């Protein structure tokens, strides 16, 4: 599974090792979702613009509050975030390619549902973590954050006329 | 001066050629300026910390303001705005390393000035560039971006006991 | 006509008897209405979902405030105002089908229309009786519904590319 | 105990299946709960009315907000809810019956402090099942929803004289 | 009847006469309606006072909103208002009693009852004259004004365990 | 009488034809009511300026606002508005002059009056027709937006010195 | 002085009657005050009207709290305020007049000026009473009645071409 | 009297002496009164729970509003306020009693009429007190705390039935 | 080029003529443009119509409000505003046609961006003129109108599946 | 351990009764955590002073919405809160000390952070309680207070130069 | 002209030298321009006081927008502001007067009129100097400014029956 | 003392002539003050700068309503305020200085601090005075002022490590 490689990636290399570094993957993934986000944003073009356009602020504001959260509990808890763009870009599972007009709308809205599936999966692995590591709180934010992915996916899949198909 | 090596650097490599590429350029350092402040809100430790976390929220805010304006500005005149972190790490001018608490509130505050100072300089850069190629929209695009450039250098100087020092 | 078929309905079984039934038909049709389109807002898949689906909240909380208007106006003029669903459905003239995810967009956008419809003309023997029977208050009430529900079809019929068709 | 017969009852006849039946219960328990609180809005003569009535709404939006939310997550993780008015009567474990304006303030208190008793129920099963097929959101979802039943027995007990008795 | 009483006495004593003296009769009954609501916000003693107390200053503000829209209608058509105590005292058929403490709550909502019968059936005579005199926008100020006084008389009736009795 | 001619010519050349045609003179009437509205607001010079400069904002929102409620009456009920400045122009029963910055206040406010006094005339027609072909909903619409220039009479003519003498 | 005379008339026929006599002579003069006050609201024609109309509405509000608070802070000390028309008639020291539309501007702006000497008068008692019988609370609502009704004598009578002349 | 009692109290053990004591003495005796209300807030059990608990919430901010002006207007004169539980316990003249769900809604709204019954005896004292001494400021905030406890008694002792009996 | 033949005609017949004129052509201009707009609001029917219907009043009020700016500052310089609807049709550069029902969703967008084009090169011709005259105020005007136009056939193009194509 | 103290403490003397337990010490602890923070906002002085003195308000009342939260669950679930100041302060295992103006704000800081660091190890053990007897809505509680408090320490270490050192 | 008087006199006696003196100019004139405006609020007597008083502040809350924006951009660009009303009052080229309530209505507009006119001169002046010495953000607040004080301008002298005349 | 220096200064030189002369000392000293403390808001330099900054604009709001009132207050007892810079410069005691950069944080603070004392000594005469004279309303003014600036100087003597030392 995704959950399965995310897990053994992310605690490859404290009594809370694991949390930290599942919640440095998130600060690292969040931000690249934004530039995703963003992405689709400025380039879209095609039936639905005027109200897919401002739909895109309303998810990119909703990643970059998870991000402020998450980074500031990985400060809280004793560890020390990504903050840099070299360092998000790198450490991210996320890929990004160069922006083009020619991509279709369906794309665009295919390429945020597997960034939300993705994200949902990283949350699942910091569910796990969390509960292995009895760190109530952290466990919670996961929990809030990948309900609401959820949900994301749903909208976002109906709206390409399919299912959510977690 | 810093506006020339800019300037060379911009139009290193269509009628609004040079002013597409000063837009691409602001998109690239806004994103940059942006993570940079972002560092400075989560790193931050020292008295004062409780009016200059939120401080930084502000500046970041504004920040993203200015760079929405900017890369739509570049889509409506007929260009292609970076929209990948690894596109603005790379094109910035400025640089970033990795976060450590042991940065004092001085240090913070001095390399916040010296990010505004590189923002005011390619903002003239911009206003040379749209004077020379008619792009009057643009010019006060840069204009005001300089203006609220030049406020926040005032400002973050006079917190640290300085004169603003254009 | 529909409007006199549901006269005769209405009026089958005191100053103000028909007045009270045909606000006690209301109460059963609006709830089942409200029912109705709920199942819009959660079965419907395709593209302008993102704008429909919150289209169908603000539908909803038109008709629930209709519904509440309808039934202690009819609890003001003495009567007694069905209240519970079995009571909304046994007497309601609408027919409800179990929901599937696989009803086009164009589908449910016409069940909309039919439910609108048959609203107004039940509105109009609202009119017709409330006039028989001498209650401008209540004559006012449906007055407001039907016109309510006449753009409502306008603006409805325009998304499906037709005329309203009244 | 109830939460034993409804436990029961629900999963008398996929990863996930119990977590839908549950979820889909709580669909036509709560279209019921909204239903028997209108009737009390409506129906209420007695010293108390003129701030009872008002509560009555309150009460209502809180019901229908957690439909909502109940609805929408069982579409989210795969299921399909109850829709139509004749679903949620029958599969409802809550009973209802016709308005009279005969019931006493008291009994209406009484009635809406079963209901939200077995609400209580209704979501400790919920909470035990999502437990048991681990999905933790879900689990949130009836932990909220059984706190502020909880809160609300508290508080309209106040109003009969009692302890909660939970 | 009320309702021929009142219309007698208007009556009594230009194509919108009788328009203008009924719209003049309501400039001293609502001034004496206001008056009669405020000396029940000041003078009550009782339970119920802490919500009773300020849901008199919310029919006072109704029954003056409705004061200067009925005055201005009548200027606008032609007539000239009651405008001093003495007139609104010797004009209105409500009477006024001396304050006293002694009053029970009991006492308070009955007389609250009476005075919007009465208005409800002057304004019966309002629509019935404004009918024959062809005065459609007085027409639609009277029904507004009744449907509110009947949905004031059906809460009032219920605060006392009471029906609307209209 | 005004009401006479205006009737005779809107009938001049289905059930609710007659409707239909009212309405879109209002639309062409209220059009040019704006425009002249709008030059009153420009054109003005004399003591008073401060305050009748901003209500005829207020005028103008006002009459735009009939405007779009009845235009889509219009269309709502099978109907085709005037959309044009040319058509608004040609067949609205009220005529422009070119702006002149020597026209005194009093001038002003005399052709404002004309302008509401000519509105309400034709609404009266607007009541007659839709009461002769039974159209409830357009002809509270009507009733509304005469209601309302009436009182704008009162206040106008007032602000002259005058009373309303509708 | 007219305070010697209020003081004489006041006191004519416990430790606090002499606070609670002027207070009760307040609920009186504070409900003809508004009387007077809607009358000028109503009966005005003449240029100043669209800024002076909405005036009369602000001192209207400022009157009627004033009456609020006076009649309650009496009820508070241990008094029986005044609470029907005829009892405002009769007690008050104000006179009215029949409404007539052909008083000036000027006229009415006197009538004003007047109102609030008048008041200005009665507060200044309110503040010797309150001073010997050792009511400090009562004390200061005479101290705040009295600057605002000062200051609303200044703005009428600058208003008028004159200065405030206390 | 209590008001005898409290200023022999309060002065018994520089030129604001006196007043820096009675302010200190409304510190300790606002932090019980509020404890008390907010024991009401949570125990109380009986009809009228549902207005009255919010109730309590507007008279708890109002008490720990006047304990921040008292305490800070304290430290402004020179003094030092009470500022631990402890303090507030030993040094107020108010007692508390063990919290029981058994006290009446009458018990509850008694021991709130003697409570601001106390606060209202101090306040004078704090009056006595800050004419003595000169400090016109001091005066004016025990004058409005007095005031407020005044009406509040007033309010309290209607919903009890009974007059204010200052 | 459009703008050379805007110029020549704007110009064709003291020290700011030619800006007096090019600002009273988009006086004409803008009133025309708004009522074109207000004709795609009121004859639309396709998919897409309940984003596209509101989305229509947005930029109907951006006009209207670029008119109110233009004519005023035309005004301020000494100019003299066009202001009736025949000057308007006459002197615009924009055609008007009769509306129609069946024009396409896309037909309605492409003479949006139309008009916008030709909006954006009366800018820019106004930008040329005030430039030539030495009005930096106007020349303001113009650049925010310009800047305006052009984000705003960017984003209709956009929703067209286009480039903004300036 | 700090968390194994309180445990053992709280347990030291039916199925919830350590959850009840637990509760009751954060009641108390909460009470005497809140007058400890106005103790800073009262006493101290020293450069920073006009932004903590603030600050210390939102930690107050956010400490005071804990206390209200906490002190309804244990009510909810069948207990009885400490309710008086005695109980606080005796109950609580924070001291305080008497306000002395000659602390230092670094005092004050660290003061804060070991009150909070205190009240995150009670949330702890709260947690392990309701873990052991199956309150999923009471553990909800104590992690969101816990997260909070752990949010709080990170702030305030930050404002002193450290870390958070959890 | 004014221009070239203001321009001789403020280059009488680095890089910015002129705009920062030219800034410095406006600090003391738009203090001194305050100074008269408020004036006008306080000593005005005559018909229109009551809409001419308010709007007074509206123009003294614009003209100390004005003040701190210009001196906040002199210190910004390296200058120093004047900052005391000698200053102010020495290096103004306003002059004052001493109020008297004898000045009229029309007298007042008059010197308004004037002070704008002024104002509008210095400010073409500050366009001057900021394009030869190449400040592009400076220029940007003179237009502004310009424009904004030639509208004033426009709307003063309506009021006074004139046209703008600038 | 400097209470008896202000006096023997503002008397040196009609029932009311001394309330007079203090009101108008104050119009010239609040007039300066407001100048010193824009003094502070510009030129401050070193930490702390970002919230005192903006603690200046409330200083300077709250210092420009007292002059406002102020004057106000002296016009409406028949006098005549200063009302010219020149007037405000030579007729205060406050003495003002050229703006330097030089000057510290701790400069700053000490001389607002010695303004807010000498306020508060001038508000104190106007008490003595007020008395004297028998002017209750002018009385109360002063209170407030004078207890607002007491609490300025609290909490400004706090941010420099100091007691208020009243
Ligand atoms: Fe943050
Ligand atoms: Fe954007
Ligand atoms: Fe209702
Ligand atoms: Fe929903
Ligand atoms: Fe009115
Ligand atoms: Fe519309
Ligand atoms: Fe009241
Ligand atoms: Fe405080
Ligand atoms: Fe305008
Ligand atoms: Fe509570
Ligand atoms: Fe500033
Ligand atoms: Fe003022
Ligand atoms: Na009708
Ligand atoms: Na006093
Ligand atoms: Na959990
Ligand atoms: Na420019």
């Amino acid at each position: 599974t995704l959950v399965e490689n995310i897990y053994a990636s992310v605690t490859h290399n404290s009594k809370n090792e694991k949390t930290k570094a599942v919640l440095n993957q998130a600060v690292a993934d969040l931000s690249v979702a934004a530039s995703i986000v963003h992405q689709v944003h400025w380039y879209m073009r095609g039936p639905g613009f005027l109200y897919l356009h401002p739909k895109m602020d309303e998810l990119l504001d909703s990643l970059n509050a998870n991000l402020d959260e998450v980074s500031e509990r990985l400060i809280t808890i004793g560890g020390a975030p990504y903050s840099t763009l070299a360092e998000f870009s790198k450490h991210s599972k996320l890929d990004e390619a160069k922006g083009t007009y020619d991509k279709t709308v369906a794309q665009h809205l295919a390429r945020l549902v597997e960034v939300y599936l993705y994200l949902s999966s990283l949350y699942q692995v910091g569910l796990d973590i969390t509960d292995e590591e009895g760190d109530a709180g952290t466990n919670d934010l996961f929990t809030a954050a990948k309900t609401e992915a959820e949900k994301t996916i749903w909208m976002l899949q109906a709206e390409r006329g399919q299912g959510p198909a977690l």
